């Protein structure tokens, strides 16, 4: 039986990072990867096949709409779809190397099968040929992850009736992409075919999309798709997916209670994420999960079994890659004897969409249901001339501040560059900084930043200047 | 004669913004500019123009060498350089009407023509046509701005031996563009023309383009501009320039002292911008110069006539847009009884390049000058599943930290966005952040961002995780 310090069951975000962490940390350390490749939902399902189908399809969007404007002198553009795959495939076997490099220099050992537990100190790791070997490890951290939720009436097929991992291979453009439910990944995979020429439709039971975001989000963002030519059929309760040969039929309620029909070509299936435990042997350890399936853990990410943590997308809590590889670090410092601390409230989320879409901190929905008093500055992406410059224009940049205090109680963001835009909110939170403080700093011109900073000055006083 | 609190001379970012500010604050504001419309060299012949035509001329770049492995079908992609210059002359006149819009939200008086000093208390304003208006003012800030600078065997024709102002309204793509100086307007009009076809030639008389930057951000520029197609001829001293017809030729000696000749149907001039008072009758008002042709000013950007300030490119100090505003509110608050600070270590500078480059803080080379005992974190681009994605993976982002306490001193990008990602560098090292705290922050995944995590946790104790 071999040996080790430390188990990370999960080669995702979370669990390759709190490996690394681990073996930084002087521990003996290996990984468990059921997948052929190492990198979990993200890579090779998740964030970067969506990124790459997002970046190239935006360049495709310009070219059919603002080339001429640009100056740009070309023929109508047309999509090479295989190729757009193919690009997007070696990028993900680019980013899995990369992870095999990371596991080989930390000299961490690498086991390829399905990790389930025999005891709360023993593993079995079962290959693909359905061989078994079991090793030892005084400490365990679980990183299964999630897999796609879905509705019990749909019957996924694979070709026509979806979800995210076949969409991100499709091979065709979609006449009529159906998307059903209000995922995130609805919206960035919508807006990758909708460039490509597809007709979108995100037929939707919630009220407004992304509704765990800052209302203003919401509101902007269907404001900004509709414009690209995305349909939404909100507050619509679907009732079947029927394939027919070539075509798909959903059929729903809306909210006064009438039929609705909708066809196309393709159906995506984004109704969320959920946290995925099967074959962990579970029961064999005597971990807890909770009445939502999630591993249930306290303070410090630790199972009822003490040696035994969990982290990521199979724990609660906002299912984010950053928020994965954060409860990765923690854990592995927890374990050397550290005292780290995870600031929830101060983890961002981005929606990957054209403009971006990021959010940090309290929304205006939260302080109003606490009864914070709070006061809000808002500039507008148009009025910026880096915007006018570059056609990309759509947005706004929101800010929330304490009334008494003006310190900064949540950022909100719907704009160009704003999956990093939002990186100096953050880092302005994490120092507690105050409307004011921002409203001080130098932000280089011209920059969509200065956007923050002219929100940061209608925040503090209603005294920005370039409004 | 019309009295007013403060009169503000020139209508760059500097001379508006202050106006604005001062407007806010209750102060009877007017506002001079001898050009035909508002918003002085960043408008109209400066930060707008070149980087309307940098969107442009990268959209371009992608058509005709990146678009095949997007899976974009296209035919060669051919420049409509009509097209472009108007385009750009468009958002120029957006933002012209921006500017107005704001001056008369603010209810500044806008006067149009030349502003000359008769006492330190009223200014003449000289139109076109001779007609003259006094004016006294309480209080003065001198914006008048900058040129562009020379060298004194140059003889500039406004058509092939040209400037920055002549060479954002080219009538056609140059057959071979030489570039006079290393200087960010340089590197970023050469950029320009060098993606829409032509040959571009840098000649530098130091041994580095930006040498005012960090020297790493140098190198990697160097560096990638030559991947891109730009010619480098570094430590070469230019003699003479010389228009034979419809080419001009460069003379001038490399570092071995061997002759060297450059010809080229365009050669722009860009050795650096002056300082601007021509007209200004500072005589008239006893307002001292330096010996660089700068007002000379103190603590509180106060010249030795005590009631006139002078803020922007006129003063000491780098010569960016944001600088200008900054100082500008600074001299509007402390006219107002406030006790405002400008931090210039602070203050970022940007090279709109792709990919972009940006600064704040001190540079190694400082560090190096001052015996300061530092830690250096560096991550790659490349390594990011952010760039890989998007095909955007040259160059670094670069932490510099104190030793003992771990506080960062300076960050250096070249990246993808670096001229968004340094504002997270920015409000960082206004809170003295160590390497730790940065390197413990959440960074959204997958962004360009986490480059700056990575880099921080390189620098705080070697221990990146992704390298
Ligand atoms: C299309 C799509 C786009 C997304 N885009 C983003 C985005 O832009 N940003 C973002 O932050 N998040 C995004 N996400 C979510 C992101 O993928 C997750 O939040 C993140 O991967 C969390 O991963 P993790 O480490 O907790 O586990 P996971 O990445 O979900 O994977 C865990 C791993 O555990 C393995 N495993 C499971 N059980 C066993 C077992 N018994 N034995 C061995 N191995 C096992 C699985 O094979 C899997 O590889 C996206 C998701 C999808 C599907
Ligand atoms: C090609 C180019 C690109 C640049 N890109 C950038 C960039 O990306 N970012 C950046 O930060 N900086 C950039 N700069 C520099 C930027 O333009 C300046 O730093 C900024 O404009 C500072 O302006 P200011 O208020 O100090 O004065 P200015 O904008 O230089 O001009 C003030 C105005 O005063 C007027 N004036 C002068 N004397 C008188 C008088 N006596 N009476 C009446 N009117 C008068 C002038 O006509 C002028 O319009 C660039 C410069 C150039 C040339
Ligand atoms: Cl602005
Ligand atoms: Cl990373
Ligand atoms: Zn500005
Ligand atoms: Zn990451």
């Amino acid at each position: 039986m071999n040996q080790f310090d430390v188990a990370v069951i999960g080669s995702g975000p979370g669990g390759y990072v709190a490996a690394i962490r681990c073996a930084q940390l002087g521990f003996k350390t290996v990984i468990i990867e059921k997948y052929s490749t190492l990198g979990g939902t993200c890579l090779n399902v998740g964030c970067i096949p969506s990124k790459a189908l997002l970046d190239s399809s935006e360049h495709f969007e310009n070219a059919k709409h603002t080339f001429a404007t640009h100056g740009i002198l070309i023929d109508e553009p047309k999509v090479d779809i295989a190729q757009m795959i193919s690009r997007k495939n070696d990028v993900v076997d680019q980013t899995t190397k990369g992870i095999n490099f990371l596991m080989d220099k930390n000299k961490i050992t690498v086991l390829q099968g399905v990790g389930s537990f025999e005891s709360a100190t023993q593993i079995k790791v079962t290959k693909a040929d359905g061989s078994s070997e079991v090793i030892e490890a005084k400490n365990t951290i679980i990183a299964t992850g999630s897999k796609p939720s879905s509705l019990p009436f749909i019957t996924l097929d694979k070709e026509r009736v979806i979800t995210s991992t076949e969409a991100l291979n499709l091979k065709e453009v979609p006449k009529h992409l159906i998307v059903i439910g209000g995922g995130v990944i609805g919206l960035e995979l919508g807006s990758v075919y909708l460039r490509l020429g597809s007709d979108v439709t995100v037929v939707e039971y919630l009220d407004k999309i992304i509704p765990g975001m800052d209302g203003t989000l919401s509101k902007e963002l269907q404001k900004t798709l509709k414009k690209q030519g995305m349909k939404f059929m909100l507050s619509t309760a679907v009732s079947g997916v029927e394939r027919n040969g070539d075509t798909v039929k959903v059929t729903a309620k809306d909210k006064k209670g009438e039929d609705v029909v909708v066809e196309g070509d393709y159906c995506l299936v984004s109704v969320g994420r959920r946290p995925y435990t099967d074959g962990l042997g579970l029961e064999k350890a005597g971990v807890e999960l909770d009445e939502r399936g999630r591993v249930k853990t306290n303070d410090h990410l630790q199972t009822n079994v003490p040696n035994i943590y969990a982290i990521g997308d199979v724990v609660k809590g906002a299912m984010l890659a950053h928020k994965a590889e954060e409860e990765g670090v923690f854990v592995a410092e927890t374990l050397a004897g550290e005292k780290p601390h995870v600031n929830y409230n101060l983890i961002p989320g981005v929606v990957y969409t054209w403009p971006e879409v990021a959010g940090v901190g309290k929304t205006e929905e939260q302080l109003k249901e606490a009864g914070v008093a709070y006061k809000t500055g808002s500039f507008p992406m148009r009025a910026l001339g880096r915007s006018r410059a570059s056609m990309d224009t759509d947005g706004v940049i929101k800010i929330l501040a304490d009334e008494k205090t003006d310190e900064i109680l949540g950022v909100h963001m719907i704009g160009a560059r704003a999956a990093d835009m939002i990186a100096e909110a953050v880092v302005a939170m994490e120092f507690r900084a105050s409307a004011e403080d921002i409203a001080r700093i130098s932000h280089a011109h011209p920059t969509y930043t200065e956007a923050i900073k002219e929100a940061a000055l209608d925040a503090t006083g209603k005294r920005a200047i370039h409004m």
